[PDB]
C-alpha cells in the first residue's frame, strides 16, 4: 500500500511558510502511523519527490491538502490519476475545486471521484461548500486537526512568566471574522497582542467601530505557537460563522496545550463539546474582561483551569490508536 500527499495550491519544500509546514507535519503523522508515504511537489528535496519523477498511478491512495506552478502541476497530476482522490477539507474557504494558452482541459480536467474528509462534523456545511463540484463526491467527518497532539514529539508548555493578558494568533482571513476580532480583542482596556499576518490597517469596515486596537506583531513558525500563546494569562478561541458548532480548529489544541487558559466564544461551541465547564466560555467583550480579571486575581482559579484543560488534552491524546485507526478507515485502508 503506497500513499502520496500533494498540496494543491502551495509549494512544499521546508518549514518556511505555513502551508508547506502543515503538509510536512501531516506527512510526518501519517508516516508515524506506519504508512509508506511520499509528498509530491515541484522539486525533489529532503521531504519531497517531484511530479516529474514519479508515476501518479504508482500510488494506491492520493491525499490532497490545500492552504501558478503548484496549482497547475497538481491538477495535471491529479488529472492523470485513475482512482479516488481523498481531499482534506480543513478550511471553509478552501473547498476542492477545478481551476490559458498553455493549457488543454483534457490535461487539466479531473474526472476521478472525490471523497471529502471534512474537519467539521456537520456534513451539510461541507456539502453546501462543494455545491459546484461536478465530480462524483462523497463526504465523511474526521478530526484531522488533532494531528498536532498525536505527533510523537508532542509536549505541553511549562509554566511561563506572564507579560500579556490575552493573546490571539492568526491572519485576517479576508475579513471573514472581523466582527468577532473587534468584539473580543479591541477596546478591552486589557493588554492584548494579536500575532500572525494581520495588521491594524486591515480593520477598516465601518460596521464595526473601535477606538483602540490590540498590539500587532509578526508571524512566528507553526512549531512556536503554543510557546507564544504561553506568554499570556488567556488565549482566545473564535471562528468563522460556518465553524460554529462544526469545526474544532488547530488553535483549540495549540491553546489547550499552552500555559494560557483557553477562553472560548460561546457561539463557537454552544453545546460545550470542547470542555464541559462554563468557566471557559465568554459571550461578549464584557464577559472576557471580567474572566481575565478573575484569572489575573486568583492563582487558585487560573491553575485549576489550566489543570482541567491539560487533562482534557491528555485524555484525547490517550486515544491516539483509535484516531489512527479512524484515519486509515477514512482513506479506505
Ligand atoms: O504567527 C502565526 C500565527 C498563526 N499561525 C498558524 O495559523 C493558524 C491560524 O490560522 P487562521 O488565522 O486561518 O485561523 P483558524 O481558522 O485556524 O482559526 C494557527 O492555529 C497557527 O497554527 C502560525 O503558524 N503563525
Amino acid at each position: 500500500m503506497k500513499i502520496a500527499i500533494i498540496n494543491m495550491g502551495n509549494n512544499v519544500i521546508n518549514f518556511k511558510t505555513v502551508p508547506s509546514s502543515e503538509t510536512i507535519y501531516l506527512f510526518k503523522v501519517i508516516s508515524e502511523m506506519g504508512l509508506n508515504v511520499d509528498i509530491i511537489s515541484l522539486k525533489n528535496g529532503v521531504y519531497t519527490k517531484s511530479f516529474d519523477e514519479v508515476d501518479v498511478n504508482d500510488y494506491d491512495r492520493l491525499i490532497v491538502v490545500n492552504s501558478n506552478l503548484a496549482i497547475l502541476s497538481a491538477q495535471k497530476f491529479m488529472a492523470k490519476y485513475k482512482s479516488k482522490i481523498y481531499y482534506l477539507f480543513t478550511d471553509i474557504r478552501l473547498p476542492f475545486s477545478q481551476s490559458a494558452y498553455l493549457y488543454t482541459e483534457e490535461e487539466l480536467l479531473i474526472k476521478s471521484p472525490i471523497k471529502v474528509i471534512s474537519q467539521g462534523i456537520n456534513l451539510d456545511i461541507a456539502k453546501a461548500a462543494h455545491k459546484k463540484v461536478d465530480n462524483v463526491i462523497e463526504f465523511e467527518y474526521f478530526p484531522i486537526e488533532q494531528y498536532k497532539i498525536h505527533m510523537n514529539d508532542f509536549q505541553l508548555s511549562k509554566p511561563t512568566k506572564k507579560t500579556l493578558d490575552v493573546i490571539y494568533g492568526g491572519s485576517f482571513r479576508s475579513g471573514q471574522r472581523e466582527s468577532k476580532m473587534v468584539e473580543f480583542l479591541f477596546d478591552t482596556g486589557l493588554n492584548i497582542e494579536f500575532f500572525g499576518n494581520a495588521r491594524e490597517k486591515q480593520f477598516k469596515n465601518p460596521k464595526y467601530p473601535w477606538t483602540k486596537a490590540p498590539v500587532f506583531t509578526g508571524k512566528i513558525p507553526m512549531n512556536m505557537v503554543s510557546e507564544k500563546n504561553s506568554q499570556a494569562i488567556a488565549a482566545l478561541i473564535i471562528g468563522d460563522k460556518n465553524y460554529n458548532d462544526n469545526f474544532i480548529t488547530l488553535r483549540v489544541w495549540e491553546t489547550m496545550a499552552s500555559d494560557a487558559v483557553m477562553l472560548i466564544d460561546e457561539e463557537f461551541d454552544t453545546k460545550h463539546r470542547i470542555i464541559n465547564d462554563a468557566r471557559f466560555y465568554v459571550n461578549n467583550r464584557a464577559e472576557l474582561i471580567d474572566r481575565v480579571n478573575e484569572l489575573k486575581h486568583s492563582d487558585v482559579l487560573r491553575k485549576e483551569m489550566l489543570s482541567i484543560q491539560h487533562d482534557i488534552l491528555n485524555k484525547t491524546r490517550a486515544k491516539k490508536a483509535e484516531w489512527q485507526d479512524a484515519f486509515k478507515k477514512a482513506i479506505d485502508l
